[PDB]
């Protein structure tokens, strides 16, 4: 569902498997959720006036904009430098997306992506929201609700705003990041070493394909102990339930539900 | 001076300016050389490894980049033999007792020798210097660091720390500007969020990290490279510090952004650190 602030799949209601992303001025445009290309991701984010908010590709930077203002049926909706302006604005309610400038909504044609009055007799005007993103205080919360911590646990965090990574991300990052042919070496190359350079290969990933700010990836780094010794490692949550915490073994590239039995003392995300 | 497990420079104190180093030239029948090097020049291969084997005084002496022990060259006691590097063997000839300094092969009783010049062994010279040598420590254990980070004047009450290894190398400004140098973050735009402080001081912590894999074929130390997160009254920063080599509790600091070194950490106060 919308919740304001985050960053979000915009899902047509009007036809299935259907959600917005941007082509490659740039029109918004429909897109298969059958991929997952990154031009689909909107970081939506809060003007100040009620329910009003710009619509940034992520991917892109671009921003969604009624193309040259225009009220007409029909007018095309683009992705556009910032302006300041009120056909960029966009007012999102119980959902329709109304342009704050035009009162003209978004609006599936035919398909293409459109600027138009009022339906009442179908809705294409309707849209669905799938958040993909986590507040600080939100991840900050179900990091301290995890079972998997030690009773010193301390955590530190590093920005407002998350985008969570879907494993196929993750993996793909941890494919290119050369660490799984890493071999294992004492102090020189090892746990601490895998979990903080896996954390850094997760921002330089980010940095290289999202031309949005305001928002960083989630990639949690953590140390842990238990009567056998003490290990560093990641973890992250995910999509299909944020109050879960996931843990990541950046040496093998493998998931785990419950971190090794290793319980955090330290945490950084 | 010598102060047991730890990295060292290994000086002669017979000739000023030269210390040892490994050889980068071997072939299938000829192994690397100990040599001597000019200290007007700091190649990685100048820095020796030197780890206890629970012997009184006697250590093996591994060359930090090659990765290959100080072996005397066939077991020989004879005057004039070769010091090399050699593939660990567990051999008496790659143990070196070490007393106050003189570098004796526990295999042979023969000194390391810096001959005309050459490295070899040799049995006890009386009537020059050229068996003595001076060690400097390039290293320190994580509480060393850790005793180091606590009595800084640049932290919070509430800092917190967390030691990740026990043995650190301590690096060179020029080393860890040639590591920041080929990063590539002084030309990596700063961007709210997706790529801020958070980002440069982790991403360059991760490079060093790297950088020692990559250039160390030697294990058992780590490459100091600190994380802090501190905060004044006008906001909150993350950079990277280090402890210098001329004075080892001198916490200096550093901002990935840009390459610079600061004295004071631009006045922000810790309130957590990683090394
Ligand atoms: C982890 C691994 O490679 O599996 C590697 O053994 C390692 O570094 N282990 C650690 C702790 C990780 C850094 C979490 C360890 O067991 N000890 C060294 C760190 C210092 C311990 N903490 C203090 N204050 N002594
Ligand atoms: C630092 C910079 O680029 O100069 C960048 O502003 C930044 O990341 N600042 C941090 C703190 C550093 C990581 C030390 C920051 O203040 N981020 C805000 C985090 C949000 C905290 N939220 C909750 N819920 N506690
Ligand atoms: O060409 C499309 C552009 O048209 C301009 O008139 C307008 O100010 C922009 O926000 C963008 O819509
Ligand atoms: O050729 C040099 C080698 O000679 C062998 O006899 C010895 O075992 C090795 O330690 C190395 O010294
Ligand atoms: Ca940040
Ligand atoms: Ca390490
Ligand atoms: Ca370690
Ligand atoms: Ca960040």
């Amino acid at each position: 569902s919308f919740q304001g602030h985050g960053i979000y799949y915009i899902a047509s209601a009007y036809v299935a498997n259907t959600r917005l992303a941007l082509s490659e001025s740039p029109d918004v445009i429909i897109s298969s959720d059958a991929v997952d290309p990154l031009n689909n991701l909107w970081l939506i984010e809060p003007v100040g006036e009620a329910d009003t908010y710009t619509v940034r590709n992520a991917f892109a930077g671009s921003y969604m904009d009624l193309a040259g203002h225009a009220a007409t049926d029909g007018t095309a909706i683009i992705g556009y430098r910032p302006t300041g302006g009120d056909n960029q604005k966009w007012i999102i309610s119980q959902w329709k997306i109304k342009s704050k400038e035009t009162g003209t909504f978004v609006t599936l044609l035919n398909g293409t992506v459109v600027g138009w009055q009022n339906i009442t007799n179908n809705t294409s005007q309707n849209w669905t929201f799938q958040k993909l993103s986590q507040t600080g205080a939100n991840v900050h919360a179900t990091l301290l609700a995890c079972p998997a911590l030690r009773q010193d646990f301390k955590s530190y965090l590093s920005d407002g705003l998350y985008l969570v990574l879907t494993r196929d991300q993750i993996s793909s990052i941890w494919q290119a990041s050369g660490l799984g042919s890493t071999p294992w070496r004492s102090e020189i190359f090892d746990c601490d070493d895998f979990a903080t350079v896996f954390k850094g290969a997760v921002a330089k990933w980010g940095n290289e394909n999202f031309k949005a700010n305001g928002f960083a990836l989630l990639c949690g780094l953590m140390f842990g102990s238990k009567s056998s010794g003490a290990h560093a490692y990641n973890w992250f949550v995910e999509r299909g339930n944020f109050s879960t915490v996931t843990f990541f073994e950046p040496q093998n590239g493998t998931y785990s539900a419950n971190a090794w039995d290793y319980k955090a003392y330290f945490g950084l995300f």
